[PDB]
């Protein structure tokens, strides 16, 4: 073999083999299979004309169970990194159509290879998954992959931004990495779905067969288990909404949300976000509709829209700068917070703090969904989540009171004792050491039974001690909320707080960690 | 377990993982309340610790449960099998399954060889000197030792400095 001619001709020859990840009839079998291929799928992710693919030959080294019979250049998964709106981003796709997108030991080095360099400059790791779990053939060598992916994923937490694609048919050890990311974004129709146990193991426990597309699929964890944080009904639509999420995020831990707009039309507000609150204190509205009137453009990408739908959470932008909002939703469980709701906002909040996300909270909460169901699942537990992401939040706390703030659920919103930098209140504002009615009973146990009716007492009672006490007045004059302020101004009084919070700087006892309640 | 392993680790307390796990309760009432999510933690706490780790398969250890009572890639600093281990990618039932279709109904033998190569996997598998043999566990050992192993593995252990790093803190799922 002597011309060197010939030989970047081989080359040539060679890539496109590879890139065909072993089925010409599989990959062709690819606009208009349902899915796409790991390598469109990256296509439509990157800019693509500036980057590298990374270990683009590295095979499988098993032999048993005819391993060593094929080849398949890659071992089933594409990693490598490139640009996305001119951004550095780390990114795999595992390739269905080499043995199922199976997890084997090179496989698994390549993804860890990739998130070892994105770990190394600070980049995000985006995991286009798509593999149907352990590749059997490698016993317990593919468990120890599975295992240094994990690794990675802990080690990568809250330094670099991992997201999940979900975009294949993910059972056991598959299931895990997306879990310990920090968002996972779903295909409805066009991926479909994940689990830890097959229905298999199960089949014979029971007895309904469930063909194939989404069975655990995503409907069951972005409205159930909250394991998806965002459905979509596309792949296309799953890609585009990677990038939006990124847009939102900076590289790593050690930068600034970026700033992509950096307008600020922050001068000032007027258009009456106070009409959207009724009159009536027992009618709801949509907490929607008021943070759409505060952020910019009323743009706000919501996560975990579908899931505990009794808190809103998700990412905006105030005069520019990126926030993270936790509001209460009146339109559902009149605004409890659930032990799915407080998981919801627990970890969103951390994330928002680890990266150095602004946090500004919406409050209209009554206190916590009752049940002896809830206290089984323990909401003990799962309550304090929220106490402890917001205590433990080093990033500016911005709290605006829209309407109700009751017991717990108050200082679950975030308060200055908890740790908030600034407390605002709308004269709608109720702020409550508990529901009013439950405290007038308890506060006027012996009457209410010696005057002369039952029920008169709970109006000169129950609507006086409103009158004194559901107000944002009596926790202002205590020093409780730093101020009343008009429904109009808070735009450009979260501006200016924000401004005023960019360079916080704050304390926190060494620690190699927490013990944050599970 | 993850919150008392999160526990010790925060308070330099030495975890010693003694194994024997098929896998995952399976079924829909573990799913619909998260079990993917809940599972993970065990797997980053376990991870995120720098307390000296030791694991200890007394029996079985199959698939995700393998990996979540804590292997070496997933940061076991010493790991050891006793005689009676079990480590499989999945229940060998499941993996005998797959491995041997298109020769369980193609084979003109009708249903007795699930349960044959259900077994000679599990002798050619389910022996901790297959992992032995690539290095996932440090040795198989006479049950006996047991103590006197752990007892070696700490003190050498006890001096453990491991590196981490710089996060205000990390996103454990929850």
């Amino acid at each position: 073999k002597p011309p060197v001619e010939k030989l970047i001709e081989e080359l040539r020859q060679l890539k496109e083999k590879a890139y065909k990840g072993g089925g010409d009839e599989r990959i062709q079998f690819q606009h208009s299979k349902g899915k796409l291929t790991a390598r469109e799928r990256l296509a439509l992710l990157f800019d693509d004309g500036k980057f590298n693919e990374i270990m683009t030959f590295a095979t499988t080294r098993a032999t048993e169970f005819g391993l060593d019979k094929q080849r398949f250049y890659g071992d089933g998964v594409v990693t490598g990194w490139g640009k996305v709106d001119g951004r550095t981003v780390f990114a795999y796709a595992q390739d269905f159509t080499v043995l199922g997108g199976s997890l084997g030991e090179t496989h698994a080095n390549k993804i860890v290879r990739a998130y070892e360099l994105a770990l190394k400059v600070g980049a995000p790791v985006v995991g286009i998954n798509d593999s149907g779990g352990a590749r059997i053939q490698e016993g317990a060598l593919s468990l120890e992959g599975y295992g240094a992916v994990f690794k990675m994923n802990v080690m990568a937490s809250g330094v670099i931004p991992q997201i999940t694609i979900m975009a294949g048919p993910a059972a056991g050890g598959a299931v895990y990495s997306p879990a310990l990311t920090d968002f996972i974004i779903m295909i409805k129709g066009d991926a479909y779905y994940m689990f830890v146990t097959g229905p298999e193991i199960t089949k014979v426990v029971l007895g309904e067969e469930v063909s194939f597309q989404d069975l655990g699929g995503a409907v069951v964890h972005a409205t159930k288990s909250g394991v998806v944080h965002f459905m979509v009904d596309s792949e296309q639509e799953a890609i585009n909404l990677t990038k939006r999420l990124l847009s939102y995020l900076p590289s790593n831990n050690m930068e600034e949300p970026p700033y992509i707009d950096t307008g600020d039309p922050a001068d000032r507000d007027a258009t009456g976000v106070e009409q959207i609150v009724p009159n009536d204190a027992a009618k709801p509205y949509n907490m929607r509709e008021i943070i759409y009137k505060i952020v910019d453009n009323g743009e706000f990408l919501e996560v975990h829209k579908h899931w505990a739908q009794n808190i809103i959470v998700g990412f905006a932008r105030i005069a520019g700068n990126v926030v993270g909002i936790v509001a209460n939703n009146p339109e559902e469980f009149g605004g409890s917070i659930d032990i799915d709701a407080a998981d919801k906002a627990a970890r969103f909040i951390r994330f928002c703090d680890a990266f150095n996300i602004p946090l500004i909270s919406l409050v209209d909460t009554p206190g916590y969904v009752p049940g002896t169901d809830q206290e089984y699942k323990g909401i003990i537990r799962h309550g304090a989540k929220m106490l402890y992401a917001f205590a433990e939040a080093t990033v500016p706390k911005i709290t605006v009171i829209v309407r109700k703030s009751y017991g717990g659920a108050h200082i679950a919103m975030s308060i200055k004792s908890l740790g908030a930098d600034l407390v605002y209140a709308w004269p709608t504002a109720e702020i409550a050491v508990t529901g009013p009615e439950g405290a007038v009973r308890i506060l006027y146990r012996k009457e209410i039974q010696q005057a002369s009716n039952p029920d008169d007492v709970l109006k000169q009672r129950i609507a006086e001690y409103r009158k004194l006490f559901a107000n944002p007045y009596w926790a202002a004059e205590k020093g409780l909320v730093d101020d009343v302020i008009e429904p109009k101004d808070t735009r450009r009084v979260i501006v200016a707080g924000l401004e005023m919070l960019k360079t916080k700087r704050e304390y926190r006892y060494p620690k190699k960690h927490g013990n944050i309640p599970l």
